[PDB]
């Protein structure tokens, strides 16, 4: 490597074969003068942006253009120039042939010098005829002219045995030229006289010639293949301004152009491919006393030397040069620094390092000298010509035993950072919205408003609002009010009235939308309406009409819905009317409006109808009111929550209005709300720690962007300051994704590393004592261009995959299960050691795995030891220290690798841990915590051979039953306390994503949660208090717990997701269906007898002492009922409006519903086609289309659909049709379907210009899954539907 | 001109056992001036599409046909995890090896698409830049493919050449999951290399195979290892012997020839 | 583009732009066709015939 | 709410977060002088009916235009103006870099 600003590659490379010279013959001359399409004596140069030809490069002849441009009279356009030249050159040609007939002179040798002057004089209208007799060489191309007194001294004059020959223009500027950044550099070789050449047949003479001749300007020499014989070049005083902001002198220019030309050739050097000259660099022979150690003229000499000796520029050299580039290069050459190489300029001769690839010294007899004691420790290898890369690339730093002060790091960083700066925020959350709901269930335990969860009294504090706002802004989603409405609407339409066995919300009823909004979208009304009315919303049939009211209405009437107003009776009233409050003491007002709104709805809803009321802030007073003044006058109710943004907003639905009942708040409601509020609460505490939306990162925020940029970097040698910084950054972000870029900016080449800091990375950092330095190699090698990109906080846009989410879930638990000082033993740690960012920087650990880590060693503050070995092998644990053992996502594949059974490995693992000091053990295990169901595409289970298959990785892993695992532990540690960790509801783990700039997707999360049910964490406290499971831990059955070690005055609390399931202190106020608390004083054993209504994981806790101290016991699992199901069909089918009845044998715990998969999406089957009632019966109206559609029955009672049950009504598809009965027909889908009778096409459904057949009829209410498609009644016959 | 031919060989128990020390060594003159000339001229005068492609598609097709006795089925199943060690951006502007896309879309008969492909290497674009010769943060891959190059200027530097192969091999092992497989391209086959694989690797792999996509005259080779991390008793065979012998002879005879041709773009006097 | 027929009755056209998987059909996890790009399906009992276009 | 002819809404509302200030660096200056497509030191204003650009709003630099318009010699069409500006600004940029090389004054 690295000189000044210019960085050189770690390898050398040079050409090996030089071209054999060919003398110019008359024939050649004429051929050139002909200037035929393929072989013209010139080449056009284009502007790299516009692509217009802005200048021409001339060859031979044409190297004689040495007079004022005004004399030549060249046109300005290139294509015109070609003609102009072609013509004149022709004329000249014949002039030549007249004196030298081709018949006899075709093979004779022509005197290039003369040839050039000839054309050159003729093109400028100067006397040229006296030159012809010299066109053919007599004895010496030079000797011939040394005498002569012909032509102008403008072309050449003699000085005894020296011949002064004027250097002709090399490039001819065109008209379009403009010194544009993207115009090509012409190195002054496009002007009058830029140099004078002095030829002779021996250097000794040229040297002595300059004894008496000014050489202040600088004399250059080409010792390789002197373009026309031995000669020296004297620079003139003209200059190149094309490349700002520099002003280069011909001498410097010539040096520069050549120097670059070699640096280029050195890279495209191929052993079998010959080049014109081995060394293209001009070497400064005379006049160095006028150039100072700080002048460009000097440094160019160095660069020239390097290039000759084989060095290669670490930088990419374009095929076509441009001013901006040259400007940049020169800029580097002139920057601060020193000559790191061992080469220094010497007029004396050209130095060739002993171990240099070049071979000039062996191809020339004068000029070069190879110094035996001058060596460059460099490997020989050409360079990789890589194309430019459009966006930054990822980089994985590797470290080395070198250390540095932590301070120096942070300092270097702050000295190199691009911060502060405003980055694009990105999006926190993405994807469709999820819905949570609950409905009235008589069999649930009664609950009073006063027992329901209150709205947080801090919901209105400053930061709380901030949190909610940021979340809202960073959430990417379509029109909100739509998703919300369509959602509830679909839900409300599925509610069935027992006193009818049919839906409360029938199709074609009257509707009123309370609080309709015009919206800035320009729809002038809610987006739901139109789709709704046209029947584009599956499962929600269009109404008869919809009236709109509200302050912000457009297609309705403006009114204060909080008071009585002129309107009619509506069968369904929908109110998205908002409630506003500034402070907490104003909640009085909030609630008060809800009261008034409710009341207003009641009065507006007709008897037997239903209504929906959106509630912004749920408060007890509200729950109480509904309880006291409304539930008693409605058949049923339901609560919905379309989750879009974090808030408490709720949707209350009331069915069968104005009919005395005995409804009340239930347990389900209780649980529901509790979760509802908890969700919000936990997300808030998180979003509250993120940066402002469109903030300016100055590096204060715990979560932000880290980025540094180095100007004209330099690794190979004296770095440190650079190396330190880079290392420093890596410390700040550690394990985060890091991307680099190499590009030019304002004349300097730049290296930019970007990454993101999180609270986690800060943890790892604080665990450092010294700063580990990276191995620059990965970067040092880089020799290309990687365009940069604009910084974004939340980089990705798809949202973490289920797998990642899952991973995080585990990692979260680890970090929370470990406290300051605790010693850790992690088995199966990766090479990156993410653990380091999870456990406290005060807690020492030992990482064990077969594969060696990529982490540093002596740099840690507290013991951090890494071991290479199989943690499953025997004899090693003994010497190891440990308090908590962790083994996340390892044992499973570990086993699969050893061809063992999960039981096998687990057993082994336990046996190993047996002889440890450990008190607690956390193991991610492949074991089902509920009925077995495959999660298509992510997790597929084989009931038979105990195996889990993950299609996203193509792996196979074995698993075992809960019983076995527990058994294996109990036999090892009899007093161990086994607790299965509950996560399918807790969102606290999400902070390891959000706080780490990782976008989340609603869908992805749900999936991750399902997978957890089969890959839970088994936490074991070896010195705990055992419980004994006795009953049949399934929903609706009898279970029993035996708890020894306590007294009669001790109490137990059973929780269900932060929710209190029950407390032995009062079994009567339990949210569970049945609980019994008994104590056998003789044995000291308590016996709990229970029955559960909801499946899942429950945790036990005990309160000992009169002061009540909480001590945790384990947790148990309650599997769901049997997911078995069967459809029993009669012998004869009913194609009448009555429909046929089908017997369904399935457990009543599950709620059913039919769907259809249309174009890859689930559509809710038409509620008028299917009817479920009481045993279970399914009345279905047979449609001809059914033979072209497949419906499925799916469980709905959960936050997920068709998980436990997804049964395909296959017999419905294969029903056989009557050729003598009136049948029901509807199009299978939106396509054009050809209806055929006995092979005879009748009509085409869904075609433009469809005309209803005379003998057909229309069914009042359609049956097709899509309300937009009507159902017809066709006459007896053999029909067939064909799609087009 | 024309498509490229492929030469290969695989482990056969019924073959007579051979020791590394009995295998053919790389010519000690492989690095002499003219020898390089020959290899270069041949390379330049050879008309063919993107090389790295033909080579990859080739080995890939071959490696996919290997069957595991303990399964009666292929070691390389479809939809598995893949890692391409030493992926190159190339001047073509594809920003990655040309094999990948076709591979993933299932346009390559006999070679079913994987689940995913990660790219690493100094000259990468759609991957991560790292020194694959040392430990780095990554996962387990069912199939690792390494077109990572080894560079040497002189013959006395073959020490370095081989040394990297060692490190590369080792790195692959650690990166390949148990029961998986991997491929490692070897520029200059030397006894020390054969010995190493022999002593430290053959005993821990179910099977192996050697491939040679002939495009230019050189000694370059492709070593494939199947069923990794499972004790066995594999060894070098006779087939291997014969194979290499031919392999080196081929080169040798072509070289002595191409060595007598004119420079590429020479001037005939 | 291949025309799948059931008893002479055209059902669908394989490889056509705008192909829509028949309701009663199923997709085989790992294809069988010589070309991995082409998927394998599982059709219900019947007399099929394939006609190229 | 209601003052004179102007009617005010029944509610109040105000911003809560203020941006943290960032000092101007040489790099920034040059980058602005480059006037690249996304980050030009100006913004065009259109006539709400015709939609033609009728005026430009300047940012920094360019807040120094204080002499008679006749002195600047600006063209009249917006798209021509952009070119005119871009070119002159470029020239100046290099003039700056000549005295303050980016290699050493960038920050």
């Amino acid at each position: 490597a690295n000189v000044w600003g210019v960085r050189l590659a770690d390898s050398l490379s040079s050409p090996t074969i030089e071209t054999r010279t060919r003398q110019y013959t008359l024939h050649d001359l004429c051929s050139d003068l002909d200037a035929n399409p393929g072989r013209e004596p010139w080449k056009p140069l284009r502007n790299q942006r516009t692509n217009n030809i802005v200048a021409v490069q001339l060859f031979r002849p044409l190297q004689g253009l040495v007079l004022d441009t005004q004399l030549y009279g060249f046109p300005g356009a290139f294509d015109d120039w070609e003609r102009f030249m072609r013509e004149k050159l022709r004329v000249l040609k014949y002039e030549v042939l007249r004196i030298y007939p081709i018949s006899n002179y075709s093979n004779e040798h022509v005197n290039v010098f003369v040839a050039n002057a000839l054309v050159g004089a003729f093109l400028s209208n100067q006397a040229f005829y006296d030159l012809l007799p010299l066109l053919i060489i007599n004895d010496t191309m030079i000797g011939d002219l040394l005498g002569t007194g012909a032509s102008l001294s403008q072309f050449f004059q003699s000085h005894g045995d020296v011949l002064e020959v004027a250097a002709g223009r090399k490039y001819l500027q065109m008209e379009n030229y403009s010194n544009d950044d993207d115009d090509p550099p012409l190195f002054a070789k496009d002007l009058s006289d830029y140099a004078k050449a002095f030829y002779s047949d021996t250097y000794e003479v040229l040297d002595r010639f300059f004894w008496t001749h000014d050489s202040s300007a600088g004399v250059l020499v080409h010792y390789d293949k002197p373009t026309n014989g031995h000669h020296y070049l004297l620079g003139t005083l003209t200059q190149m301004v094309s490349a700002p902001p520099y002003i280069i002198n011909a001498t410097d220019a010539m040096l520069l152009e050549s120097c670059l030309e070699q640096f280029s050739a050195n890279v495209r050097a191929r052993p079998a491919q010959p080049v014109t000259r081995l060394d293209q660099c001009y070497h400064l022979r005379w006049g160095a006393q006028y150039v100072g150690e700080d002048s460009l003229t000097y440094r160019l000499g160095v660069l020239s030397l390097l290039a000759t000796n084989g060095y290669q520029l670490a930088r990419p050299i374009p095929r076509q040069l441009t001013n901006r580039w040259l400007s940049s290069f020169v800029s580097q050459i002139m920057s601060d620094g020193v000559n790191e190489t061992p080469l220094w300029p010497q007029e004396r001769y050209v130095q060739i390092a002993y171990d240099s690839p070049s071979v000039v010294d062996g191809a020339t007899q004068y000029g070069y000298v190879r110094k035996n004691q001058l060596r460059l420790g460099m490997r020989i290898s050409a360079l990789q010509s890589l194309s430019d890369t459009p966006s930054p690339v990822q980089w994985l730093p590797q470290y080395t035993i070198d250390q540095a002060a932590m301070d120096e790091g942070d300092l270097m960083v702050s000295r190199l950072t691009q911060l502060p700066l405003r980055p694009d925020y990105g999006n926190i959350w993405v994807g469709d919205a999820l819905s949570y709901y609950v409905d009235y269930n008589r069999s649930h335990r009664v609950v009073l408003s006063s027992e329901l969860p209150q709205l947080p009294d801090t919901y209105f504090d400053g930061d709380e609002q901030y949190g909610r706002s940021l979340f809202s802004l960073a959430r990417k989603i379509g029109d909100r009010s739509l998703v919300k409405d369509t959602a509830v609407l679909k839900h409300a339409y599925q509610a069935i009235d027992p006193n009818t066995g049919k839906e409360y919300l029938r199709s074609r009823q009257s509707v009123a939308y309370f609080g309709a909004s015009a919206g800035h979208s320009g729809a002038d009304q809610p987006l739901v309406i139109e789709p709704w009315i046209q029947g584009k919303i599956s499962g929600v049939p269009p109404p008869s009409s919809v009236r709109q009211f509200g302050y912000d209405v457009a297609r309705g009437a403006i009114v204060d819905l909080a008071r009585p107003f002129p309107s009619g009776d509506y069968q369904f009233v929908y109110s998205d009317v908002d409630q506003v409050v500034d402070g907490h003491d104003d909640l009085s007002i909030s609630s008060g409006l809800v009261e008034s709104l409710l009341s207003s709805c009641m009065h507006a809803t007709a008897p037997g109808g239903s209504f929906v009321v959106k509630i912004n802030f749920p408060t007890r007073p509200v729950w109480h009111y509904i309880e006291q003044k409304i539930l008693p006058n409605i058949t049923s109710y339901m609560l919905i929550k379309p989750f879009v943004t974090n808030n408490v907003e709720l949707f209350f639905v009331a069915f069968g209005v104005h009919q005395h009942s005995s409804l009340t708040w239930t347990s389900g409601v209780y649980f529901f709300l509790v979760d509802h509020f908890y969700r919000y609460e936990t997300l808030s505490t998180i979003s509250r720690q993120l940066p402002s939306f469109g903030y300016v990162d100055d590096g204060s925020s715990v979560t932000g962007i880290e980025t540094i940029s180095i100007e004209n970097p330099g690794f190979s040698n004296m770095t440190q300051a650079a190396r330190i910084g880079i290392s420093g950054l890596c410390a700040n972000v550690g394990n985060a994704r890091k991307s680099i870029a190499i590009y030019e900016s304002h004349g300097a080449r730049v290296l930019t590393i970007t990454s993101r800091r999180s609270p986690a990375s800060a943890r790892r950092k604080s665990r450092l004592r010294y700063l580990p330095l990276i191995d620059p190699r990965s970067l040092e090698v880089q020799a290309r261009t990687i365009l940069p990109a604009d910084p974004v906080l939340f980089e990705n846009v798809s949202g973490a995959s289920p797998h990642v989410c899952l991973t995080m879930m585990y990692n979260f638990e680890v970090s929370s299960a470990v406290y300051d000082g605790d010693v850790v033993l992690d088995l199966g740690t990766g090479p990156e050691a993410k653990i380091l960012e999870l456990i406290p920087a005060t807690s020492p650990v030992t990482c064990v795995d077969i594969r060696p880590t990529a982490q540093p060693s002596g740099c840690w503050n507290v013991r951090t030891t890494f071991l290479e070995l199989d943690y499953l092998s025997d004899g090693w644990i003994t010497g190891v220290r440990g308090d908590i053992v962790t083994c996340m996502l390892s044992l499973g594949a570990a086993a699969a690798g050893k061809s063992m059974t999960f039981d096998a490995a687990f057993q082994q693992l336990i046996k190993v841990l047996s002889k440890s000091t450990a008190n607690v053990v956390l193991v991610q295990v492949n074991c089902p915590t509920d009925v077995v169901r495959s999660i298509k595409g992510y997790l597929e289970i084989d009931s038979t051979n105990k195996r889990y298959r993950f299609p996203k990785f193509g792996r196979d892993e074995p698993y075992s039953d809960m019983d076995a695992l527990e058994k294996i532990c109990r036999t090892a540690w009899p007093n161990c306390s086994i607790t299965w960790v509950p996560l399918s509801y807790d969102l606290r783990w999400t902070r390891l994503a959000l706080l780490e700039s990782t976008t989340l997707s609603s869908a992805s999360i749900r999936i991750a949660e399902l997978m957890y049910k089969y890959m839970p964490i088994m936490r074991i406290d070896i010195h705990g208090l055992p419980m004994e499971k006795r009953g049949n831990f399934i929903v609706g059955q009898n279970c029993s717990l035996v708890i020894p070690g306590f007294n009669a005055q001790d109490v137990f609390n059973c929780y269900f997701n932060s929710a209190l399931a029950f407390s032995t202190e009062d079994v009567n106020a339990a949210m569970i269906p049945q609980v019994s608390a008994q104590f056998d004083a003789t044995k000291g054993e308590w016996t709990l007898d229970m029955v559960f209504s909801d499946a899942g994981i429950y945790t036990m806790q005990a309160l000992v002492g009169s002061n009540a101290n909480p001590v945790s016991l384990g947790s148990f699992v309650v599997d769901s009922p049997d997911v078995d199901i069967t459809d029993a069909w009669p012998a004869q089918l009913d194609f009448t409006i009555a429909g046929t009845d089908v017997d369904i044998t399935v457990n009543p715990y599950y709620r059913l519903m039919t769907f259809v998969r249309i174009d890859g999406q689930w559509q809710i089957a038409n509620p008028d086609k299917f009817q479920f009632f009481s045993t279970l019966v399914m009345n279905v109206k047979l449609d001809i289309a059914d033979k072209y559609l497949l419906y499925y029955i799916r469980d709905v009672q959960s936050r997920d659909v068709g998980f436990y049950i997804q049964h395909p009504l296959q017999l419905l598809n294969t029903i056989t049709l009557p050729t003598n009965e009136d049948l029901f027909l509807s199009a299978p889908d939106m396509r054009e379907w050809a209806v055929k009778e006995s092979g005879n096409t009748i009509c085409i459904l869904n075609s433009q210009g469809f005309v209803l057949p005379q003998d057909w009829d229309v069914l009042t209410d359609t049956i097709s899954w899509s309300p937009s498609i009507p159902t017809y009644i066709v006459p007896p016959g053999d029909y067939t539907l064909t799609p087009l």
